[PDB]
């Protein structure tokens, strides 16, 4: 069967769990669409009510940052009339402000400017969707897929720069405050039986290091590459190549939302991360399966320096088996980094720089996360994760 017509294998990871992950392989002849610009997207897409299986087939470039006629939109056309840049900073900034949260005129305006972008580049993807990318060069552009249904297959699209015009300032966000952006690559926000596969994920024409600092904070206009929230279950993500971006996945939004518990049972494997800085992914609650996965980057690089790969967060249930980590200098502890009631991670086969090692042992965790994944395809050697990674991972390796 061709991308748009497969379905995930009945072994492949948290995805083929119970009733699996079909998409819309069963299309019947009016549900198979092809689409070339945001229009045709949208429009094969439909609502939620649009439930019949349905494959999608991209074709090309399709930048979500455009109008009903498909003219370029950017930060002057979805500016609130209120709204102003030079205002915003001098209203919060902390030296007058302090540290209260932004509130009153300019915040209020700059949230309906943020609102006026979401219309554009946010999309919800209906249940027992298949969209895949024609060819090599099927690109999403500026665009957020959302995924709240279920039975979604998303395969060889290059997803690039999901870019918010509007950072919000948050002082409390962190040590000294941070920028927040709103859109992902791809929001997978209560979905079940999803599979992304052979996709890339980076930051565009527009990576990070052309944003400035305001208040000695990055200006940052992208927020994470797949994410998965409020009870999002039953995915498998494989052999997609992230790369060059800051935030790439976190599992579970949130400490108190205890109803993620039993849920997020996400698959990773055979995926690339490079020059990624961080969550990779940082996990709540979940039992996700990591293993098999390649990651390199350079803690000195002025670009996207690695931080961690794998955030231990609260009651996290990650199984880690055969991934290999490539950052110069670091050390096996901080390959991960731990968060208030994070205290288990299963690690087996770890290579950090050609070297075996145990994160979680050197962290002080529990050497157990009460699970052992039963649906995963092949195991690689770890000595071999390296080559299969680079040579298979991502879009246009396949096609
Ligand atoms: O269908 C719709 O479209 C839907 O849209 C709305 O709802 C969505 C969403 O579905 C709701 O659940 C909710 O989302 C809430 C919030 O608005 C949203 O942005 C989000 O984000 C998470 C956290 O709330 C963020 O603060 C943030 O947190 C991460 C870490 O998790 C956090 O620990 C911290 O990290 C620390 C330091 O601060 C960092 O500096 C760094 O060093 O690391 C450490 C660390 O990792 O611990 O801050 C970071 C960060 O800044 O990114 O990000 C989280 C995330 O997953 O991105 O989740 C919120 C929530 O779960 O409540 O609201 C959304 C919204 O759009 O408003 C509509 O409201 C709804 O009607 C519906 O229609
Ligand atoms: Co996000």
């Amino acid at each position: 069967a061709d991308l748009g017509h497969q379905t995930l294998g009945s072994n492949d990871g948290w995805g083929a769990y119970s009733t699996g992950t079909t998409g819309g392989s069963k299309a019947s002849s009016s549900n198979v669409y092809t689409v070339s610009n945001r229009n045709q997207l949208v429009s094969a897409l439909g609502k939620e009510t649009n439930t019949t299986p349905k494959i999608i087939y991209i074709k090309g470039t399709i930048d979500m940052n455009v109008d009903d006629n498909l003219k370029p939109l950017g930060l002057n056309d979805y500016k609130d009339p209120e709204y102003d840049l030079d205002k915003y900073l001098k209203a919060y900034d902390p030296s007058t402000w302090g540290k209260k949260e932004p509130s009153g005129t300019q915040e209020e305006a700059r949230a309906r400017s943020q609102k006026n972008q979401k219309a554009r580049v946010m999309v919800d993807i209906p249940a027992n969707t298949t969209i895949v990318g024609s060819g090599t060069n099927a690109k999403v552009v500026g665009g957020n897929f959302q995924i709240k249904s279920d039975n979604v297959i998303i395969r060889n699209i290059e997803f690039q720069d999901a870019y918010d015009y509007f950072p919000q300032w948050d002082p409390t966000a962190g040590s000294s405050g941070n920028w927040a952006s709103q859109y992902d690559n791809i929001t997978i926000n209560g979905g079940t039986h999803i599979w992304i596969d052979h996709c890339t994920f980076n930051d565009g024409s527009r990576p990070d290091s052309t944003s400035p600092k305001y208040y000695g904070r990055k200006y940052q206009h992208h927020d994470g590459q797949t994410d998965a929230s409020n009870g999002a279950n039953y995915i498998t993500m494989s052999y997609n190549y992230y790369h060059d971006h800051d935030a790439s996945s976190i599992f579970g939004s949130s400490d108190s939302k205890t109803s993620d518990d039993g849920k997020l049972k996400i698959t990773l494997h055979h995926n690339r991360y490079k020059n990624i800085v961080q969550r990779a992914p940082r996990v709540r609650f979940g039992q996700v399966h990591v293993y098999n996965n390649y990651y390199e980057g350079s803690t000195s690089s002025s670009s996207y320096p690695f931080s961690y790969a794998w955030g231990i967060g609260k009651s996290s249930k990650i199984y880690a088996q055969n991934n290999v980590i490539d950052v110069p200098g670091l050390s096996a502890a901080k390959t991960i980094s731990v968060f208030s009631g994070g205290t288990a991670l299963y690690d087996s086969g770890t290579l950090l720089n050609g070297t075996q090692i145990n994160a979680s042992a050197a962290n002080g965790l529990s050497s157990s996360v009460g699970w052992t994944p039963s649906l995963h395809g092949s195991i690689d050697a770890s000595a071999n994760v390296k080559s299969n990674v680079i040579n298979q991972a991502g879009a246009g390796k396949l096609n």
